[PDB]
């Protein structure tokens, strides 16, 4: 059945719609109700205790209550190997949508800068998870060995500098940079930030959130900017807003790290 | 070491730009390979699915058998590599049916196309068909999928208006109410995203892992389900059976639509 009798009873009066598998390997179901939407997010036991495990996402959502705008945890359970999280819908409009037609590079970059600022204001002394590079790399070793890592187009392309996934891993292992831990979203992108009245209104997709180096989220922003918006001058703009000098070695490193995840 | 595809295959596709497909064929992974003279498609399924109608090896076998019988993609390369089954194939010919009806307001042309498919399938000589997807076969495979939590458990098992407490009860029902069967060639997952059209006539089929011998009401039932949830009006269902020249056996139609839920 995958969900418990209790959870089924909770979600009964909602119309269930499978999401487009945007959060694969997690299964996401939109639950359309009369007065609101709920989201049910599920991950199987192969992902237990990794940064994909929604139990992990649930823990961070509870800890983040009162520190960052996040959906409310409504129900959580382990059932028949599955981790099942039922949550409220984020407030505001999804970034990718808010700026869908907005050819405004300036606004998403401004939004990225605000997120980084918000993150650095969060006290991580009691943060439930530490996603230091030793932890991420141990996890990556495990995913690789159990054929759960995300091997695809970026390992097969002729243009790849590494002959295979394990070559990229060894590089990540030996070139590990020094780290200064701060709160980190883990997968910061326009598909999981919500905005409302020009202000950040919510974050979702928090399974990879916790302590990590400050250049990790920054690196993701640089990658977003370059992928969408095409011009490198918007990268320089991003760093003027942050008011810091980019560390390209670290930025390159974190972008490579995400390839297998 | 953990490439998923062999060096031979990596090499074959080197000159192509790789792009992940919509993921509408889960649990298969599909990659569109954009080149200068054509596009290829790489479709991969993992070892949990070996032996089942999800395994692309079975789809490859059917595609080789169908060459010259139905318009289908060409098998460019197939391999087993590290538990994976990998199939490289050409692009279908024509326009995807759900895109020709994109905005044409031609509901009857969809109905005509479905009826054409059914007639085409009935004309296929299956004397040497590699697979027999009889109800015994499908139910044995469904048993295995449920035992390993590989069945498609989702909304349909969770809704308030579900007639079955759990997936097993559905299975025992399907096993108990097994209708009699008249085998003909069957696509196995006939739908608007699987049928290509060129010049008002069918021009290609994809998604063939579930194809082989099955009862004639199987594909017909999928058409009725498609017509109702895509078009809506019941007059197009009556038109469908009129074009087929047969009266609908609703007990069998409902049976096969039910069968597909866990898949
Ligand atoms: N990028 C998410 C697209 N759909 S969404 O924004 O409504 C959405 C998708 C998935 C989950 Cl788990 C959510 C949770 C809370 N709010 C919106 C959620
Ligand atoms: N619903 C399928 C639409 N995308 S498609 O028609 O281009 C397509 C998708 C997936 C595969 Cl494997 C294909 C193979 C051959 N031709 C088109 C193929
Ligand atoms: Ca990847
Ligand atoms: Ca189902």
């Amino acid at each position: 059945m995958r969900i418990s009798p209790e959870l089924k009873k909770l979600i009964e009066k909602y119309r269930c719609v499978k999401d487009t598998e945007g959060m694969s390997p997690a299964k996401v179901y939109k639950l359309v109700g009369e007065n609101e939407n709920l989201y049910l997010k599920m991950t199987d036991s192969r992902y237990k205790g990794t940064t994909y495990d929604v139990e992990r996402e649930k823990d961070m959502m509870l800890w983040l209550e009162g520190k960052l705008p996040v959906p409310k945890v409504l129900h959580f359970e382990r059932h028949d190997g599955w981790s099942n999280l039922l949550m409220s819908e984020a407030d505001g409009v999804l970034c990718s949508e808010e700026y869908e037609d907005e050819q405004s590079p300036e606004k998403i970059i401004e939004l990225y800068a605000e997120c980084i600022r918000l993150f650095h204001s969060i006290d991580i002394s009691d943060c439930p998870y530490t996603n230091s590079l030793d932890s991420r790399l141990a996890e990556l070793d495990y995913l690789l060995n159990n054929d759960l890592a995300d091997v695809d187009c970026e390992n097969w392309e002729e243009d790849t500098p590494f002959k295979d996934p394990r070559e990229l891993y060894d590089f990540l292992k030996t070139e590990k940079p020094e780290e200064e831990l701060v709160f980190s979203h883990g997968d910061l992108g326009d598909s999981n930030i919500f905005v409302k009245d020009g202000k950040v209104s919510g974050f979702i997709d928090l399974g990879r959130s916790g302590r990590a180096d400050k250049w990790y989220d920054i690196a993701f922003c640089v990658r977003s900017i370059r992928e969408d918006i095409g011009e490198e001058q918007y990268v320089e703009l991003f760093f003027d807003l942050l008011g810091i000098k980019p560390d390209w070695e670290k930025i390159k490193y974190y972008i490579l790290l995400d390839e297998l995840f």
